[PDB]
């Protein structure tokens, strides 16, 4: 039978993005102030630090766009057991669907590296690097991004939203879903979007 | 109404892989036979090299690997017009898709670099890299690949086949079509699928 098709994005899902800009920004510029991931908000980063204190949107790109700022990144709790056990299930086809941002020099190179280093070499195969993944077929798609942005009004996959810091404070209206986190009830997700 | 959705392979259709393949090849292994383009066959072109003769597969990898190799191709005649063209066009969005190969290092980022060099910053917000094609949707697909493969049975998109050295040979069988270059008429094969 078809097999269900599941879109995973890598940041804020699998890699834990946010912490690692945290950290690696405080390490850096450690006489300036910065935002606590309880304070996040939105998925504009950067942006959000420029209305902390101009300058520091620039900053805290720098450290994105800095060399190793993806491929060291840590998995997040119980990201890499769930993905390989998902991946595993019968009739379920997962693809990482994940952006370059606008910083293509080291990003989507060591976004590869990084799924290789933690998934193995066979799962490079199942990588698509895009901007707009209204573009992409599938039956559900599960990022830590509220709203759907791309060529296509209504997408094909279901937009399950992953819980980060930027996130958590937004209170979805249902039939909009929410993944608390890699321990939560995916299964029943899944589930639901097959026959 | 609906915008009419193309997609556009970088490889053998943009950029001209297969001259800077033999061109390279040749500056760095003079004392080697090589495969003039006109007996290019299939698109697997280092396992063609290998059957010329053994070790020669992993050279014309290696040169194909080399930082480089995928920035300096050059565009194929007519290529940069036509898409740019294409582009403008009203009810028309072009999304360049291509695939990473297995060469995670340099192509990405060089077929970044490659398409902002060639057709603006602006454009590289339409690129798509997937190993599978078949997921992303779409109206219409151009590449080089006389073979369709990836997890979809039957594509969304219709699939015309741009002529190549190692795929001129095939004559295909209506309703399968072909673009001979990107002076013949691609316009018609647009108007042909639209409303």
């Amino acid at each position: 039978g078809r097999a269900l098709r599941v879109l995973v994005d890598m940041d804020g899902v699998l890699a834990d993005v946010e912490g690692g800009l945290l950290r690696k920004f405080r390490a850096r510029f450690p006489d300036q102030p910065f935002i606590a991931l309880e304070d996040r908000r939105g998925y504009k980063a950067c942006e959000q630090y420029g209305r902390l204190r101009p300058g520091l949107s620039e900053k805290a790109r720098s450290i994105a766009e800095s060399k190793n700022f993806f491929f060291e990144l840590e998995p997040l709790p119980g990201a890499v057991e769930a993905v390989k056990e998902m991946a595993s299930l019968q009739n379920t086809d997962v693809f990482i669907c994940t952006s370059p941002h606008k910083m293509f020099k080291y990003c989507p190179y060591e976004k590869y590296a990084w799924v290789e280093k933690y998934f193995g070499p066979d799962f490079l195969e199942q990588i698509v690097l895009t901007r707009d993944k209204t573009v992409v077929s599938a039956d559900l798609l599960i990022d830590d991004r509220p709203d759907i942005t791309g060529a296509e009004p209504t997408p094909s996959w279901e937009h399950v939203l992953f819980t980060a810091c930027h996130n958590q404070h937004l209170q979805l209206q249902p039939p909009r879903r929410r993944l608390h986190s890699w321990a939560d009830d995916w299964k029943a997700i899944l589930d639901s979007k097959r026959p």
